[PDB]
């Protein structure tokens, strides 16, 4: 009996979950493991520094979605620096230590799990809120996002742990409560499946905007009834109306489509919906000719909206009556198809439109509408591998602490030999930054332009 800072509170702990006599197995090969583990951790370290850095001397790379990643790298940076003092304070030392010096010492590793799970967040939000539209509000939000870390990973600390019911002790942290790890691993999957979720509706939003910004440049945007070029009334995104030279019938077509009285303006919202309509009308005619299916199927999302607007101007037949430039389209050589619509009546008729339209086939990309809402796109699409690398990592531990809480004291085996969970788990931090110069040419770009000692 004495404070519950005394070493045998340790001993009694690992004796229940089957830990003390099987700690003196392997005991000159654990050496191995720390000393390269440590020299992983110092690599790791460095790493982050690195994207610390690059955030901190590129102007361009001063954008809230870099401060969430610099949050990030803070994130994967302590922890390197929790499982270094980890290793140290692991193995042999574990029974030197206090219960207090061991539940801040896995309590560290906590607090960077759950700070890098919301800093994951706080940059899918971040990428939800670009599509459709404040720097004190950012760094208030990267400072709530530590405190509710220090709060959800040290409350065993304060109160909710096992000491005096070994009955309520998970076998792979002998010291923390079943019921608090059940509860940081439903939370923590809880929020990483909000992210999925929310990334899956970010994809396919930006790929319904995308076509949408494509043609509210070349057909435009109207709220009243116009006269088009040819000779008959339209409304919005060349959405023809009727061919009739009647203001009155392309009010009558108008209110059938919407299904009110507009007297000829229709709402932002109301022509989006009708925009779709044309769309689907457009996307429709491709999978029923045997000449712009197959193409459509060997096209990406940036080349095959090139493809709806063409068809979306002429049409079905008049996209169909270009099978020397389709021919080149579907063998996947741009340059040879670009040539031939460049000297065809569709670009002799509208230059500045087909420009665009041709330049979309050749460069794959929305450079020629969107100025730097084009480069979101390669930015966006690496943050998705970070989390999808993120959930392969963490997942094998998550499914190991939940099998903890479903499983008697000293029966499990996989519980016992589960040291590889929680390596796989620490290489984690040493992996975004290596994502970043592989998978972001922009950002890598920025990491070069970084050799100055000093600096
Ligand atoms: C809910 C998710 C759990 C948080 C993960 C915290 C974490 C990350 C990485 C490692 C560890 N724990 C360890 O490696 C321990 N040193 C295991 C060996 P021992 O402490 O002796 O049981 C704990
Ligand atoms: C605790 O460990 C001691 C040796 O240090 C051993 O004799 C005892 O059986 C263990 N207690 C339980 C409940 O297994």
């Amino acid at each position: 009996v004495s404070d519950y800072v005394n070493y045998d509170i340790i001993v009694r702990h690992y004796n229940y979950t089957g830990k003390l006599n099987i700690s003196a197995d392997k005991e000159n090969s654990i050496k191995l493991t720390s000393v390269v583990f440590i020299l992983i951790c110092c690599f790791i370290i460095l790493e982050n520094i690195f994207v610390l850095l690059t955030i901190w001397k590129t102007k361009k790379f001063h954008r809230p979605m870099y401060y969430f990643i610099g949050n990030l790298a803070l994130s994967d940076l302590l922890a390197g620096v929790a499982y270094t003092a980890n290793l140290l304070l692991s193995g042999a030392t574990t029974y030197k230590l206090t219960p207090a010096q061991w539940f801040l010492r896995e309590g560290s590793m906590f607090v960077a799990l759950s700070a890098s799970v919301f800093s994951l967040l706080a940059i899918a939000i971040e990428r939800y809120i670009t599509m459709l539209k404040n720097n004190f509000r950012l760094f208030l939000l990267i400072s709530a996002c530590w405190v509710i870390s220090l709060i959800l990973g040290g409350l065993p600390i304060m109160g909710w742990n096992c000491i005096s019911a070994l009955s309520s002790c998970s076998t792979v942290l002998p010291l923390y409560h079943k019921h608090y790890i059940l509860f940081c691993t439903t939370v923590f999957t809880l929020l990483l499946l909000s992210i999925v979720i929310l990334y899956c509706r970010i994809y396919s939003l930006v790929r319904t905007r995308n076509i949408f910004e494509m043609l509210r440049i070349d057909e435009g945007l109207r709220l009243k009834i116009y006269k088009d070029t040819e000779g008959y009334y339209t409304i919005g995104i060349g959405h023809l109306l009727t061919k009739s030279p009647s203001l009155n019938a392309a009010k009558s077509e108008l209110d059938k489509a919407i299904g009110r009285n507009t007297n000829g303006v229709i709402t932002k919202d109301e022509a989006e919906k009708l925009f779709n309509q044309d769309v689907d009308a457009a996307v429709r005619g491709i999978l029923r000719n045997a000449k712009l299916k197959p193409v459509y199927d060997s096209l990406d999302a940036v080349r095959r909206a090139a493809l709806i607007n063409m068809v979306f101007q002429m049409g079905e037949t008049g996209v169909a009556g270009f099978t020397n430039s389709l021919r080149m389209l579907q063998q996947k050589r741009w340059d040879e198809a670009a040539v031939n619509l460049a000297k065809s009546r569709w670009y002799n008729q509208t230059p500045n439109r087909a420009k665009r339209v041709i330049t979309t086939f050749r460069t794959g990309t929305w450079d020629a509408y969107a100025s730097r809402s084009s480069e979101n796109v390669a930015l966006l699409k690496t943050v998705i591998i970070v989390l999808s690398v993120f959930i392969a990592c963490w997942a094998p531990l998550f499914i190991l602490l939940l099998l903890d809480v479903g499983c008697k004291v000293k029966t499990c085996d996989i519980l016992f030999r589960a040291e590889y969970f929680l390596v796989l788990a620490v290489l984690n931090s040493g992996t975004n930054p290596i994502i970043y110069t592989l998978t972001n040419k922009e950002m890598r770009r920025a990491f070069i332009r970084i050799m100055g000692r000093p600096l």
